[PDB]
């Protein structure tokens, strides 16, 4: 089972899922192999019915399709499709929480308000929206109203991109005209494009692709600030993660999917209820996190996290599971048909996700303590149901310290240097104490033993004293694996980065350092991390592709991480992908994507499945920008 | 070659390109076989970096999706991919119209004005704008800015929508939950609850395919309103079709793809140019239409049309192509490769459709004169280049009336009728004359003999008494086949229909019979078909699920075919369908969208690849429709 996954805990439950005939998701991807080449190299194409068409990847016929497609624009065609529904993905949050907080200021919704003040008046004031004078409902009205204009074309573009990268980044995506002109509008114009006999021009195609990967970044990162604004800007927290945060003699809740819109919600609610749930036999109601909702109310409120990703199954495998309370996003379908075999409750709450065999709750904001406590009545009941039946919790946790947000970052360097909080970061990359800044984003992937590649890269790069942030999934393989537990720093970091750990969290009264990865949130929260590096980049008057700041979606699986990882390029940063996307049936494209994007935006992908070697490649991505700064390294 | 197309013309360019070496579209397919079963069928899925996966249609594993995804799943979510992709390229088209409308009343592109003032007025009073007092250039603005807000969420739903249907139609779907909330809106949430980890119940899938589909009714219907402001009501008008148009003397230029923006200025430019090509040596500049764009000058102007859709390749083959000038959608990308051997300049336009190795001409709606002329300067230049090389343009034309936009069919039968112009229509369908009306639309497909099903239903239908309309290269077929000439109403058309046609023919001062077919224009013109069975079901009392009317794609390709046959079916109409949609693959898909999709809207698929039994189906639904109001058939 360690071939599966690298989570002992998730290994037992496989164990558990094998005896019992339940199968998972690694039994259904033994059962679709060997795979089809042609969709995984990115040569089929169905976007019209006289498809589908393929191209051997070498060979003889077929070499083109029958509209007369080539190969380059057949994978560039699919790329940026996929690059489009990750930003309806990114972007569909972002919309659904600029209503939540309209309704909010307008007196609709009371179970939601405005919680973090300041940074309301922060994001007015970066959008141009006047606060002096105003009542906070007011200005917020306004920025819902911003947020909403965003997704189409006005007079201004996107200011969820332009108001938040550089100027001097602003100006060269400009002169190349990948500024978005509405989140919605590049999203079909992709769909356009990209149909029969429309565009068929490689370069002008991925033009379109970078272009729509910003209408994804200004998705992610209003979602971040509506969020914060609607539910607090997070703080350093301690918590725990792995299965063995269930607790058989509690009722046991996991908040699934990506919004918190609900299981915010679901979080407040719950603590109320804990006479009713030890009236049922309950201890109380213990909240667990699954994906990014899960991160959410880890970052915000401290709540465990079960699992992650590929494993979730295995929360349910378990037997303690009471219910899974879904939004949308990354949820494996299986989890309706599983909840049969082992007594979870399934409820989705959005009109446009369910899933058939699963119960659904029509979650309203005007409603949404009355949901709640309908659909915790729900978890209690089962609860009750599976009084007397053994369960098989894995005896595994590890420790977790999170919630850095880009604020928080701030604040803990602040307390070495209170009016330049970002100069003590930049004095130890240049002193060589931090040799650069990696990201680790995206989910787990099947093909890739969970969490092999996050880890392994991981640990190469903090010995060789790599400040390490981390979200969504990538912060989830690390937190299991022990990661974000500061007792681990003397064994994972290098000299120089334990120093600067151990002194910001001196200086922050720990008695300890910072924990040896610093998570910054859920997938949208990477928009923090392009707060923190677009700041390091004014503070140093230079722009991002000048930094010593790499990306990596070592185990990368949906559409919505296809989509970061492009605008990660796109701003300028080197991002290494660590599964193959349906590239390389053409190399033009390849070659576009992994070389010649970087005299466009400066930045460029590393493809790269084996972990050792990626790890190597992001370290002389960093060194290579070490040098262009005039640095030792 | 007559099983390639059943266009002797065609047939004759097959045969050149055959012994000159030049592959062609059906060469293509034919390399392609077998295709691909899983495509085929529908049971694939791409959606997330863990695929691809496949689901055998009968037998053994692979059965599930990697996630969980059922077979229903998979194929309801790429179904719904097609409508949005669609609706994104008929919406695309109308928003480059509205920003078009805007920047002429606005002054900043004096080449375009208000050229039907009357329908300018009209939708402006169908919307609610104010018209009494207003300058012109004051209503259109309003009405282009009503049509840019229909794209996204505002306090109403989307007008082009609302306002085009009856009220008890929009109480039907506003039910359901079908109406639009915004075009690009929908065209993103499908993108959203497709991508992985989202919608998975069939049911629900399809529910939103079908709300999409009402997104691109609406761009249809904005663009055809925008298009008739903007260039001028079609009219009923005479002309020519099939590859004998071209001109061996002449500079032959085609206008090829959808959107007449430019096209309708070619138009214009061109009579300035004639002493210039004569300089040239050319008699003249031939412009001729492919495809939509040439459906759109047909219409309003009598331009003659070359071909359409998947025999495209063949006006090149013929040796006399100067130019073809491409906007977006439907062109065959291989035109730019055939393009080195025929001798034609291939010249694109729109900065989202471009095709490695043509020539690209920026058009800019403020340059367009400009833009025009150094386009046909590069098509007389190639002329020139062609001086003394034999060309081989078939012998081969039809004779076509055209221009029956709904205005113009009104206007006919008002002369039968002046202040009731619907009621002889009506009186003839109770009285039997006219059985029903079938609009025939959509594309050719290189898996079906080109033409070969529309002309076979047509003649079946025709010789029922069924009233036939006809859009995009569904007309165009009819056109090259003889449908459009009405002295061929003798034999193709029962005694009924032809009593009919010959007494609104006579009452019009044309001592002759209507057409065979009525040719309502391009593939957003299907909205005028809308528009026709709107205006009867309002004179009638009853919805549209109640008229003896009823559609056929009877040869359908483009993800666009797909949108237009799923708001057909939407909007209550009996929808013929020729070529296999990947649905067959799910039963339970399959099952909905041709069977209990009529408790909701009263519409349904009618799938059927054999002709003669699809004009049986399709008049099956005509007279169940006859006996549902109480008339014989
Ligand atoms: S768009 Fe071209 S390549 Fe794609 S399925 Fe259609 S014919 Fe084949
Ligand atoms: S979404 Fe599900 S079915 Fe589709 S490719 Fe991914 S794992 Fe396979
Ligand atoms: S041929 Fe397998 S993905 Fe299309
Ligand atoms: S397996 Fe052929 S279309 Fe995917
Ligand atoms: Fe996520
Ligand atoms: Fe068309
Ligand atoms: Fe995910
Ligand atoms: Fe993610
Ligand atoms: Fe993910
Ligand atoms: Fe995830
Ligand atoms: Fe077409
Ligand atoms: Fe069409
Ligand atoms: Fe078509
Ligand atoms: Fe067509
Ligand atoms: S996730
Ligand atoms: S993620
Ligand atoms: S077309
Ligand atoms: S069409």
């Amino acid at each position: 089972q360690n071939l599966k996954s690298t989570d002992r805990a998730v290994q037992q439950m496989l164990d558990k899922a094998k005896r019992e005939g339940i199968q998972t998701v690694w039994d259904r991807y033994e059962a679709m192999k060997p795979q089809c080449g042609f969709g995984e190299t990115g040569l089929c194409c169905r976007h019209c019915l006289q498809g589908p068409c393929r191209i051997n990847p070498f060979g003889d016929e077929p070499k083109v399709g029958i509209c007369g497609a080539t190969a380059e624009v057949i994978v560039a065609r699919g790329l940026d499709r996929s690059i489009a529904a990750g930003a309806a993905g990114h972007s569909g949050h972002a919309k659904h929480l600029a209503h939540t907080l309209k309704k909010a200021v307008q007196g609709k919704a009371a179970s939601y308000m405005i919680k973090d003040r300041t940074k309301l008046h922060s994001i007015a004031k970066r959008l141009g929206i006047p606060t002096e004078g105003q009542k906070d409902e007011d200005i917020a009205l306004e920025v819902a109203k911003a947020a909403l204009a965003d997704f189409h074309e006005k007079d201004t573009p996107v200011l969820w991109v332009t108001t938040v990268l550089p100027p001097s980044r602003v100006k060269v995506l400009s002169a190349h005209g990948l500024i978005p002109a509405g989140i919605d509008h590049e999203i079909a114009e992709i769909m356009h494009r990209t149909s029969m006999g429309c565009d068929a021009d490689a370069q002008n195609l991925l033009l379109g692709g970078l272009r729509c990967s910003l209408a994804d970044l200004a998705g992610c990162y209003m979602g971040t600030d509506l969020a914060d604004i609607l539910f607090g800007t997070p703080a350093p927290v301690v918590t725990e993660s792995n299965l063995g945060v269930l607790k058989a003699d509690a009722v046991n809740v996991a908040v699934h999917g990506h919004n918190p819109v609900l299981s915010d919600i679901i979080v407040s609610v719950s603590k109320e209820m804990e006479n009713e749930a030890r009236a049922a036999g309950a201890t109380g109601i213990n909240v667990v996190g699954i994906c990014c909702t899960g991160n959410e109310v880890l970052m915000r409120h401290g709540i465990p996290a079960c699992t992650h990703s590929v494993s979730q199954e295995m929360a349910m495998i378990t037997g303690a599971l009471d219910a899974m309370i879904l939004d949308y996003q990354c949820i494996q379908p299986s989890v309706a048909t599983i909840a049969e075999c082992t007594g979870t409750t399934v409820i989705t709450t959005m009109e446009m996700s369910k899933i058939t065999g699963a119960t659904h709750v029509n979650f309203a904001e005007e409603a949404a303590v009355e949901n709640a406590k309908q659909i915790l009545r729900l978890a209690i009941d089962t609860f009750k149901r599976r009084k007397g039946k053994p369960v098989e919790i894995p005896n595994i946790k590890t420790k977790v310290v999170a919630g850095f947000s880009t604020e928080a970052i701030i604040n803990a360097l602040s307390k070495l240097n209170a009016n330049d909080p970002l100069k003590p970061l930049i004095d130890n990359v240049v002193n060589g104490n931090i040799r650069g800044v990696c990201l680790f984003a995206g989910c787990n992937n099947v093909k890739v033993p969970q969490d092999q590649n996050f880890t392994t890269i991981a640990r190469k790069l903090l010995k060789q004293n790599v400040l390490v942030v981390a979200t969504g999934c990538g912060a989830g393989a690390l937190m299991r694996h022990g990661f974000m537990d500061p007792a681990n720093v003397d064994e994972l970091c290098g000299d120089g980065l334990k120093a600067v750990l151990t002194a910001i969290g001196e200086a922050n009264g720990l008695g300890g350092p910072l924990p040896p990865v610093l998570h910054m949130g859920s997938c949208v929260d990477n928009s923090r991390a392009v707060a923190l590096v677009a700041a390091l980049a004014n503070r140093l008057g230079v722009d991002l592709d000048r930094l010593p700041v790499v990306a990596s979606a070592a185990e990368a699986m949906h559409e919505k991480a296809v989509a970061i990882g492009t605008w990660a390029v796109t701003i300028g940063l080197p991002t290494h992908i660590g599964v193959l996307p349906p590239i390389t049936g053409s190399l033009p494209v390849t070659q576009i994507l992994t070389s010649s994007v970087k005299d466009i935006t400066g930045g460029y992908f590393i493809v790269e499945l084996d972990p050792e070697t990626a790890a190597d490649k992001l370290l002389a991505a960093i060194n290579e920008r070490r040098a262009g700064l005039g640095l030792p390294w």
